């Protein structure tokens, strides 16, 4: 459900056992995110934490499409890193071709030419800027969630 900036990919890389790749960062991702809750922490600030990391976060611009609208936004867009959650996808490939991967349905959909990466998932995405140690406030949260 999020996207990683260049730092958080790389705190969640020092961490890997098999080499840092695209897929086996994402995956490493994938598999914190479901031991760890989510704390609206401040505007514009959402953390994830499993009580002993944490994931911090920011809101992204984004839009819920059918995935034939989708189809019609990524028109001509060259090769970018490309995000379906669902599928346990991140690939580096264009995204008319990436969604052949994606079945018929409404999903949340984002996109930057600047970053060059795509988003497509049920979920709302979110940017993550960091993967760092869980402060106190987070453990306790944890705790108690």
């Amino acid at each position: 459900m999020m996207l990683l900036t260049r730092h958080a990919k790389e705190r969640i890389a020092k961490r890997l056992a098999k080499k840092r790749s695209l897929s086996h960062i994402y995956s490493s991702l994938w598999a914190f995110l479901e031991r760890a809750v989510r704390i609206e922490i401040a505007e514009g600030v959402v953390a994830f934490t499993d009580g002993r990391k944490t994931l911090v976060c920011v809101p992204l611009d984004c839009e819920r499409l059918s995935r034939g609208e989708i189809l019609e936004k990524v028109r001509g867009v060259g090769v970018y890193e490309c995000i379906f959650p669902e599928g346990r996808l991140a690939k580096l490939t264009r995204p008319e071709k990436f969604l052949e991967s994606v079945p018929p349905g409404e999903y949340y959909f984002y996109m930057n030419d600047e970053k060059k990466v795509l988003y497509v998932g049920k979920r709302r995405p979110l940017l993550a800027i960091t993967f760092r140690p869980a402060k106190r406030d987070e453990r306790l949260f944890y705790i108690w969630a």
